[PDB]
């Protein structure tokens, strides 16, 4: 029950030209970025706290942490925004996403909307790389402001570093995004009535991506209740390690496992994405 | 900011005193009856299917394991409620359970409502052995039959093993119960507005009573957001290994974390409950 | 499909023997207490903007006079609210309802939860005029509050005039009511799950108690996805003139009507109120 | 150090003339209406978080106690402004105010702004009474609204009992009233540029009113800083018991006392304000 | 965001109907009467301590070669005040406004209070030519005189030319109005409250009236801190030149911007005034 | 809600340890040294004016008695500054401070600063008997000298004898300093930022100090109104007698009580500053 | 009465041995590490709103062109924030700051107190290059952590880009700092009691550094009012033009002004700050 390369090609370009494919990136697609951990960054703040690194991480997840910062030392959680932004979009990132071939085979599709859950600007900037427009959508007055029909629309789905104040990070701030009430998760309610999604750069041990997967199967099941039931788009998710338990879950969650090759983790991604071409 | 055993002995007795306290039970508290792990369980049925029992237990967490049962091998789901029945509420389980204190010193108090995420009847049975009335509630028709004042009423709030359609243990039943619609739920609602809760035998990396940690401070404040704040009654949750981090988020969430003596797990319980007499 | 007084009277009996009979009394039941309309009472505050009180009750209804004032002359809105307190409260109308024999029967009964809908002190009162406790429960601070188990408790579901940031009375105020997120509404969610409701003072044109009836019998419809169907326990709605089509609505809606006779209004609810006994 | 009756009556009659008299009136002026005291008020509401009557009234002043409502019990605090609307404006507070000659000598001289610290309505009550129009001054909307020239504008500096988020009666409120910063508090900084005052109905002991007549003072000397100093329009206090010290005091504060005949209290005080006319 | 003569015509009607429209009144109001820079008068004043007049205005602002006269020849600083009295004062002056139509516009309507912040007599002069009575208020002594309720009173924010020690021209006098402590403060600390302001003759880089505009809307939102946020009165700023981001800040500070015609500065002023009327 | 000798300890130590602890001592602290009480020094200096000594205390409290002596015989109000400072620093009151276990107990701590509401020299002297260096700060010119940074800074909060012009001891001169703007209250607004406090030897009762309490309490609200709320260093206060209602307020003030035991004032005083060392 | 570099130096030396010399950096202190303007940045995000970079420069001061992005476009507000920490803070202006001679003699000094207006961290990143410990305290969270008395107290006066709700940089924040309120104010309000001020690095005409030397000599003679006037400690203001009529008006806000050598401005800075060692 797991799709290979070449049997998922004609799938997904199938999608694609009746423009109903997007893309929904992880933190796995700016792997080739060399970006530091997040979990190193936040434990170099804690020395100011009294912490050793290896000692600080073993007191909870990386959002329990951040939850830590948030009511216990609000300053030092401003001052991990702060120093991500500098790390996350720096100009040794910007010349390594130049040459990207995930980035470069991205950016070679007019795509019509584009997700991301990771904070960094090289989903856009992998666009404004290859000549093309992009609208950056993360907050309420992005979405009011206006923009042409051609630009592709590249909502973060966890907030962007130069508006802060939209950045989910904290755990409470997770918790708070499962009721989807949010701007980019009012935008998905809408998308998943008429679109397939190509999810690409996860785990199978997220279980935020994965109450995500849940829910949007919940929500195409709500959408015709009352209607007889009609057969949806399906959707992707693109592997390296699939597994052998996984891949089924995911078929009742209305998701396909497409497995790439393990040996090279990037040039797979970008095999992947140039056969949609 | 943890209270130690001297400290929330005062603090549990005047919630007590006014009968504004209620248990909220885990699988911790059924630790001293010997029952067998259900992970166990789970792995030796996957025999029939070709997998190794350590080799299953490698491609997930446990409801993921019992959601790949529900939808390649229904039969086999069936076959696990049945013979966790037969483990749990043994005959030998039931001797263990006369002779715990700390079952014997939950049933000495009078309490009014006592909420269990544990399947097993060993909350209600505790209260059997002492002379004193139990009612089960876990679905709608044990909410719709009669009952005395007197009785404590026991809510099973992940289902009872003689209802099993009830039962809270595959994934998605996990996720879909995050929206708060089961009777259990809509009896939690009505009582986090009176009440204060004693969480006893949880750990902290359960993911699962986290979001109901969160989910209750939401609706006391949301419950006050038109009126002027007042201080609401505080939570309480008992625990053998506090950490150093995961205090301080449970402060926001309206809960203090009783250190208990990790010497002897079940006598440093069955004294936190002699205290409220 | 209409009960009468002597056909309603065991099936009213039968509940009120196990403690399983709420009542919910309506703008009706303040009827024989002879207070101002406040339709008449926002009118005559709507001279000082320029209107006649004939002119000013033309422009929509009464929860939509009072949005205005709370938009446009607040101060005239707190003024409404104020001489309600005066009104409503006043010693005249405590002496109507020492000798009306609706307050009479309703105190002469041991209930255990009565709900209403109005304003006004006066169902608390006939319970204290009878040698009874009642316990007003309207705000969060409210629930918080110690009492006993004898002690009826009064559930103000649209607020109190003597916590006047609880009142329900704007037109916006009625719309966020829908969504069931305060106080008076999480215990309506827990009591529909063991109880049956007598509703007694309504109009069927009323258009907020008929979705208060249609999302009562959502809520036990969804109580109940999963397991069997089980039959519920029926609710009543007592009425002096019951029509010809409005009484097959409401038996989809758990909701069985009662005729009462209509020749003396106030005499009809109290011989049902004593059949109970 | 002290006025008279007669001497004081062409002083008081030299400033009307020209129309620079404002009265500011206390709380003994409602001494004739036979109002509940409220801290008997409180003492009773006490009784339910399980005080005597005597008991709590030794544990700090009324506002001391009342902060200690705002603070513990929300819901005692806001049954307390509701019990005072009913006791201070209720129809036999008005009926003694028809025939109080305090009232009637109040209402007789067409003034141009009265002040009051009490919270009821029987200031302007006497005006109606009289046949004259009164406009009550409280909150931002109110100075907002339209009016005429003619009428006597009443501040209420203290809140008015039908705008109860106006009152000021917590002992934080008090000192946050100390600053000088509420709408009644920026209208008292220009009048008292161009106006004499007459406070009638205080007591020596309140340090309240004694603040308030510091800050007159320090902002008369303010407003000619830079100026050669000018005498300014005396103030007056009228008093029943002058004492021997207190009046020497008030001198420095621009004001003078006037002794009145302490046998009859209500009837001295009808006396000064009817030889004004 | 800019209203136009025959937009803002009814705007400023309705606030004038009911005597709430207050005019401040600015340098440009003073134009047509071909009056003395003041800054020319500055410099050649500067020839007797050695400077060249194009050379002394090299240094510094206005007010700021006004505070060097205050502390470095303090007799220069007396000559300035006495020689704008006989140049803004002059009978040329006189003739001029009486034939301005600007000025005749003014004094057609029957204002309640006047503010301007220019020295000259020329807003009070237009108002005995119209046969009308005014009320010169600059210092504590005008306020503390007697006057009749029919006068309109001018205040005059910044002094006056009869009263030199009133006059606000020093850069050290600019800097402690910025407190708000003078008597033209306090009395504009109570008209903002109930007022509307109409500011004619005032450019956007003047950064004395824009903290002023800033702070009249700091102490609106302050004035409704803690009862609900009701609607006020919106204020007016006619212009020849509005700009394309100036009008967008003053909508934020409670002000309306009204682009007047730019070919003839007086007419267009005067056309607004007459569509009050 | 009150603290323990021993529950206060570890509570005090944390915050001495990390140097941001500061004593806020009052008059209760130079109990022990036997002084006279001013009321019984002003009542024998009003012989002189025809007073007997039990009669000029009826006319009003001590600080309102010190206002009369400053406007009717100002060579009196001189001489009660006079014999203070040759009673409250006599060479009897020198020797008791020797003996003293409170100075002595609070000396031997290395502080940093020291507030103090008394005019004797026996805080500083404490700190000189134990061989350590103190800085009296009382006026400008106090804080103008240069000092080392090890020498403790003793900051006369209300003025020192041996600088007669800084004592605050007239009723007008309490007044003048609830607006803070002597140098005293300047450092105060800086110290509250970083510091908590220690406030021993005062009555629930002073109403000079509970305006100090209120207004550091909303200094700290006001540093923090545009950035998140983070939690504030917990002030405390060593009581004796700590009343019923009293310490439920200042819990709100940012103050917790500490109860001392009540039996010998001294000694549970001097067990609280030896248990922070 | 102006200093040269010679003049000055043994009077910065005196202030510096007694520890009184707190420097206050401005601008122009961060003009040899060649960072964008600010100005230039918020023009070129006035391209989205269809503005050229020379036209939007037009409208309006920085501050006042931050004023339109706070209510117009607040993303690109942040975006500001964003890109101006991206390049101030920049690893190119590091590499600057190592070699700049006026930082070098900047932290060659043990310095106590360091007061900065410029949002950049290389005023700390100077003291940690030289090996020295630097605190930077901008938000109360800042204050409230500890830290030795050793370390170097950096106070951001206008806020910090690594929290970037403490920024300085909308109108409308800097017309809310003039009341002094911020904790950086509060700070600066007690330590003009004790020291003298070094300002570096700004010009004559920046209207906001004057208003601050204007507040200060407020703050020094208020802190003198009753007391006899005692001479305070000289502050100082670098410059490479001092003009000829402003350093007479700076005289008298308790500053003198010091002529550095225009033909180099960073060597002649350094010159400076290595005479006080």
């Amino acid at each position: 029950t797991t799709l290979t390369l070449s049997e998922a090609a004609p799938l997904l370009k199938k999608e694609f030209r009746e423009g109903r494919l997007i893309p929904f990136l992880g933190a796995g697609f700016s792997k080739p970025l060399k970006l530091p951990d997040g979990s190193q960054l936040i434990a170099s703040l804690a020395k100011t706290l009294g912490f050793e690194p290896e000692l600080f991480d073993m007191h909870g997840r990386f959002e329990q942490l951040a939850e830590f910062f948030a009511i216990s030392a609000p300053n030092r959680l401003q001052r991990l925004v702060y120093e991500m932004s500098l790390s996350f979009d720096s100009a040794e990132a910007e010349a390594l996403r130049e040459k990207s071939p995930m980035h470069r085979a991205l950016a070679a599709l007019d795509w019509r909307t584009i997700y991301t859950t990771n904070y960094d600007k090289h989903v856009e900037g992998a666009l404004r790389d290859a000549g093309k427009q992009a609208a950056v959508l993360a907050s309420f007055a992005d979405f009011q402001g206006p923009r042409a029909r051609d630009v592709c629309e590249v909502i973060k789905f966890h907030g962007t570093l130069d508006q802060p104040d939209t950045i989910v990070l904290t755990e409470s701030s997770y918790f708070q995004r499962m009721a989807l009430d949010a701007p980019p998760d009012q935008r998905l309610r809408a998308d998943l009535l008429a679109n397939s999604f190509l999810f690409i750069g996860y785990s199978f041990s997220d279980t935020n991506i994965r109450y995500i997967w849940y829910r949007m199967n919940q929500l195409r099941e709500q959408s015709q209740l009352g209607v007889k039931h009609s057969q949806a788009r399906r959707c992707f998710f693109a592997t390296h390690g699939a597994g052998l338990v996984q891949p089924d879950i995911l078929q009742q969650w209305n998701i396909d496992v497409i497995q790439l090759d393990p040996t090279d983790k990037s040039a797979s991604v970008a095999r992947l994405l140039e056969s949609i071409a």
